[PDB]
């Protein structure tokens, strides 16, 4: 009868963490089998970071003007190339700690673990989601970028983040481990600017059904709405509109649970006009979005 | 710019991690060098759990009553013995990836990681404070129970709880690495009950200056109190008393921000008396009490 935010375990990702060191820039790696990732921008100076022409920075680079620890060892590169916004670097060693892996992209909305490592050691480990407008609220500091994001599905981790840098606003901006961007985002230290976010309905939904599993009916109601009047109040409100796709997806929920999506719906239209009248939903006071329907169902069970 | 609940790295920790099987009973233990740490209620059977004799259940054990798996391995027990609430187990093999560590009881208000376990293997990691009525607000399902909890301080790994029950209201229960409660309860499925639970004021106001190191500050005020008058509040709104040695532990906080104790002390209580007028203090929009004032400082940096 308790629910929370739960991050994975992350022992299979410390084990791929390195150092890695280019003149007075440090920051974090991921070693894989003999390739360690990192963002490109470990290259350029103080001076660089304004308007860098990556192409012109790194053909003045050699595999020795890269430096790479793992604790005490150092790491010699043999090899080095451009993913777009990541560089590769190769090196005589294969990590004898390499997991099975995947390099996924995800969607919005969709949450992962980020393990925030600092001069290439672990630092700590939380869990995040991935905005509509492409950034995530977390907790980096300087030092943080290569930090990686990730979930584990059966013993096998999908790495999908890759930490890059914090906007004006607080928000941070990164890239899939293929250094394609998340978002509009570029790697320059320029005028950017996080778009307007907005809520995540479907994991909203999803948690008001984790709130019925755990014992909790208080907010349900019997009104119903239709998918295109609940919309009308998602865009007030400024929530996702819910969409066909959204509402199959909350079929297992909806089945443990008793309660027909639409209803589910006309309860957070209740809640949304009326807020919540100094009332909680599983301990919190306010409509929470960072759990997905596939996390509500990884943890909890009964009803 | 950005700030929040943080676990620490879990991997020390996953190699630890074991089965541990007694006629229909499975749970968790802890193998450390030749030894492996259980709950003692891992022997009774379903009737047994409402009135044990742990003394006579145990007399009627043999090592080989004992199933330990770590993944495939099966381990051989060679030896057993019964330590307040925990069993110790013996056995042929030093588990090699035994971490430097230490056995610490914890205070109230203190925080630490939880890994939390199923059939001997990590499932998430999420951090927790022992609250003032020596329970936790945890997230756990059938067989958590040898799920433990954990700091980390340059390497060592302080191990502080072992899981073995959840209360009525739905809070956790456990002991430390020798057995002892936390709090005054038994390993009795009995009527038993959390008592009165009241908010860690140590730790909402080293959350403040967290807030005010973030660069805000809207809550702060000109007013001041004395520590009896604060008390007087504290009271009423269930918060626990202020000491002049909680006074003593916010000075590193006082001194980088600025802000003297008993004026953050007046902000807080004009913040009790006068709610927040739909206001948040990062992103949160309740006085959150889960932070102590070195979990404050380990994150972050700079005003
Ligand atoms: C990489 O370690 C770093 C992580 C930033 C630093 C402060 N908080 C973070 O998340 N990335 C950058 O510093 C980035 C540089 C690349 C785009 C070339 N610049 C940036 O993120 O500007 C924001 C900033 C905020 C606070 C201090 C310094 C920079
Ligand atoms: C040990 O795996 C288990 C963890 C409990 C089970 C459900 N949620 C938990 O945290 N411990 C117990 O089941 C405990 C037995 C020892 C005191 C002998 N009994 C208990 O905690 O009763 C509460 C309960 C709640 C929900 C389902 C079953 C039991």
């Amino acid at each position: 009868s308790g629910f929370r935010k739960m991050a994975f375990p992350s022992g299979k990702v410390e084990g791929c963490m390195v150092q890695v060191t280019c003149g007075t820039t440090t920051l974090n790696g991921l070693w894989l089998d003999d390739t360690v990732y990192c963002p490109r921008h470990v290259i350029c100076t103080a001076e660089d970071m304004l308007n860098p022409n990556y192409e012109d920075l790194l053909i003045r680079k050699s595999n020795h003007s890269f430096l790479v620890q793992a604790g005490n060892v150092q790491l010699r590169v043999i090899g080095h190339s451009m993913q777009n916004c990541l560089l590769r670097l190769k090196v005589d060693t294969s990590n004898p700690k390499t997991p099975k892996y995947k390099f996924v992209r995800i969607q919005p909305g969709q949450t992962f673990s980020v393990l925030a490592c600092y001069n290439g050691s672990p630092s700590g480990v939380y869990q995040c989601a991935m905005r509509p407008n492409h950034t995530i609220k977390g907790s980096f500091l300087n030092g943080s970028c290569g930090s990686v994001g990730f979930n584990i599905d059966y013993d096998c981790v999908s790495f999908c983040y890759m930490h890059h840098m914090e906007l004006p606003t607080g928000v941070h901006a990164g890239t899939d481990l293929e250094g394609k961007f998340y978002g509009p985002f570029v790697d320059r230290q320029t005028a950017q600017a996080a778009g307007t976010d907005t809520t995540i309905t479907l994991n909203v939904l999803a948690w008001l059904y984790a709130a019925v599993i755990n014992g909790d009916r208080w907010f349900l109601n019997r009104f119903t709405t239709t998918l295109n009047d609940f919309n009308l109040v998602a865009m007030k409100y400024n929530y996702e509109p819910l969409t066909q796709d959204h509402v199959d997806i909350l079929g297992p929920l909806s089945a443990q649970t008793g309660i027909a999506v639409l209803d589910m719906c006309a309860a957070l239209k209740e809640l949304l006009q009326n807020g919540m009248n100094g009332r909680t939903i599983l301990g919190s006071t306010i409509l929470e979005d960072e759990f997905t329907p596939f996390d509500v169902v990884r943890q909890c069970s009964g009803v």
